[PDB]
């Protein structure tokens, strides 16, 4: 028996990555897939993977979401906040993965991120837990890197600065991120095309091109090609954006962590397209060596990577560049810091659309056809 | 009467950027000014502030530069280390003001920021210092924002994450991050052109063009545009960049500290132009209030800002568009972290082209003409 799985959300940014990886783990071959969707109810279908599915269904239909037994939706949190109550009201017994943070902090739900925390998703399993969600990007993909340090126990505090992607804020935004540098290149062309054109005539017209009425600035709100934007997401009360917020909270709930481990920073946007990398001052429980430290993030997991702590290593493989689009989440510039040698220093660069999004959701889907199997 | 000033590499970027501050300043009014050149000896001189000035003359000729009575260099470490023993063995007893850090980290000469060691600049000249140099962008920019908590005796130790511009690196640098904007977005503007195209093919071809030998990147060795390097410099035996490394040392020695504040952290480089942001993590000694942090800050001089702590202010005023070509530090995100009270968090912009490098020189040189 091949478990009913209602995709919803398979369209979008996220879910396209989604689809993606389904398809490239043959993730069809063991389940039945249902396409669902809020705008086009009726028409035909998807046949990701070679498997075909009968005409797309209603999303917000709670009768044809009661018929599956798991429901994977990349659809957006208004999504969630309607449907889920509506369908968990019918008595339904089914699994539901989510993308959209709407669900993260209740009780019966569970982060996911099985590389760092299988443990708890079994744990959670064998309890009768039904809701899986996967975490905020920026925490996933500090725990892809340095959740060993955590796990075994060996954190004091940590401070995270950020250099986030434009793919967080949604495809829109990376499409204005582009359309921006495109902006200030083309608008400077006649300068640059000429070697003898001064840097200061160059830079003086890059300012005004930023500042001006004609940067397409719509999403973002203010410009991001040449520059950046130190706050994400909505402001607290406490000074903390939300971004930040969820550092501390979402980190120890992967974990199981009972005494919260203290984690603040900024979050902070740059001019990239979909891999976030940062910046963390992680204070040690006691003098652990460098290698001991290399040897728990190689060993952690698969997909977490010591790049060497030189030059060249540094330029070439600890960027977006190395790593976008990829499941690769090096660590690098390891060192203890001036002030001790319980303060260790690391960089590290992960791909927010799979690690980040997508991933841990298709993962934590093979997890429940074992489970069930 | 006016001074007699030799002014060496007035033609680069660092250069020209201290000749329209100087104009803008009227800072010729008060100087005789000579130009220098390295590959233009002989020919006529620039004249900037309306001051004429004699034909170019060789930058590493001693006999020409000893008839000086300052000499401000903005030509290069290599310049500086094969033209200042030789001029000081003649016995020539005017004064060096310097962009590069050839002679930082010497015991005969002073590190200037004189908004923060105004004091540390009078007591050198007064016991006979001649030599000047400018600090490092990024303990510079660092110092102009937060630097009174340092000078308050207030910070146990720091980490300073960076975001630093193309034009740290130089001129052709920030040339290439804009064509490699440019050749990422023409490339790609087909799929960007139709709105039905699918996200991830428009990402699938701006990484292929990121990582394909079309993609400019002779002078970063890597790509910059839609990317970060999170190296900057030479390599240490520590593990630390020379980038890095510069922090603590030249924090201290701009201070006057005997006791040395720790400071370390990653010095990344991204896709800006001029502005370098920093994000830092300041271990206080002990539990300030918050509003004393920010009247520390505004009191200490007149261009560093304290940006309020919200989404609107933080978006408009703390970014590289907000600074860019202007004398502005503006210090945000203020807050205490979840660590403990005397763990604040805190998040500057400041140009790298003035208060990074230009303007402490034409301060410092403002400072001499007073003095004497
Ligand atoms: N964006 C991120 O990087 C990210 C990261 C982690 C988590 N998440 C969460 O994941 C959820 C979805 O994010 P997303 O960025 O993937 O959303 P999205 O691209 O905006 O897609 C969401 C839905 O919008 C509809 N849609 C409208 N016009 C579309 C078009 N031209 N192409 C495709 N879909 C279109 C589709 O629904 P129909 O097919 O039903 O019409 C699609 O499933 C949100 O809760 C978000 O918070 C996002
Ligand atoms: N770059 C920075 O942002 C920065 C920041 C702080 C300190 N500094 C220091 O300042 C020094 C110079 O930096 P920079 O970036 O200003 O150097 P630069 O633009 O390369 O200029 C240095 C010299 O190169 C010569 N030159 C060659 N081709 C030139 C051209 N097309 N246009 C203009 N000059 C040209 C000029 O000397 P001639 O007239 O004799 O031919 C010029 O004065 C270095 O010591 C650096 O470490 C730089």
């Amino acid at each position: 028996h091949h478990m009913k799985v209602g995709l919803v959300g398979w369209r979008g940014m996220v879910g396209s990555v989604l689809m993606q990886r389904m398809v490239e783990e043959n993730d069809f071959a063991h389940i039945e897939p249902f396409y669902f969707s809020t705008s086009n109810a009726g028409g035909e279908a998807p046949s990701f993977g070679g498997k075909t599915a009968p005409a797309l269904m209603e999303a917000t239909d709670i009768t044809s979401l009661k018929q599956m037994d798991v429901i994977i939706t990349c659809q957006g949190g208004d999504y969630t906040s309607e449907v889920f109550p509506k369908l968990k009201a019918t008595g339904w017994d089914g699994y539901w993965i989510d993308a959209a943070s709407t669900l993260r902090m209740t009780d019966d739900a569970i982060i996911v991120l099985d590389p760092v925390n299988l443990n708890v998703i079994k744990d959670g399993l064998a309890k009768g837990t039904k809701t899986f969600v996967g975490g905020n990007c920026t925490v996933s993909l500090m725990l892809m890197g340095v959740g060993a340090l955590f796990q075994n126990n060996l954190v004091e505090w940590m401070t995270a600065m950020t250099y986030q992607a434009a793919s967080g804020a949604g495809a829109q935004n990376m499409r204005e991120l582009l359309t921006g540098m495109g902006y200030l290149y083309n608008n400077t062309k006649t300068l640059l095309d000429d070697p003898k054109s001064a840097i200061l005539d160059i830079d003086r017209q890059v300012a005004e091109l930023q500042r001006g009425e004609g940067f397409p600035s719509a999403n973002f709100g203010v410009p991001l090609a040449g520059s950046l934007i130190p706050y994400i997401d909505k402001q607290l009360e406490s000074g903390q954006s939300k971004e930040e917020w969820k550092g501390q909270v979402e980190t120890n709930k992967i974990l199981g962590n009972s005494q919260i481990v203290p984690i603040d920073g900024h979050c902070v946007r740059i001019g990239a397209m979909r891999c976030h990398s940062q910046a963390l001052t992680i204070k040690l429980k006691k003098d652990v060596p460098l290698d001991e430290i290399e040897d728990m993030i190689r060993n952690s997991n698969q997909w977490a990577k010591v790049v060497p702590n030189t030059r060249e290593a540094s330029m070439t493989d600890l960027t977006p560049v190395a790593v976008t689009g990829t499941l690769t989440v090096p660590v690098g510039r390891l060192r203890k810091l001036n002030m001790g040698k319980e303060y260790l220093g690391a960089f590290t660069v992960g791909d927010q659309l799979l690690w980040g999004a997508a991933e841990p959701l298709r993962r934590m889907l093979r997890i429940l056809v074992e489970y069930k199997s």
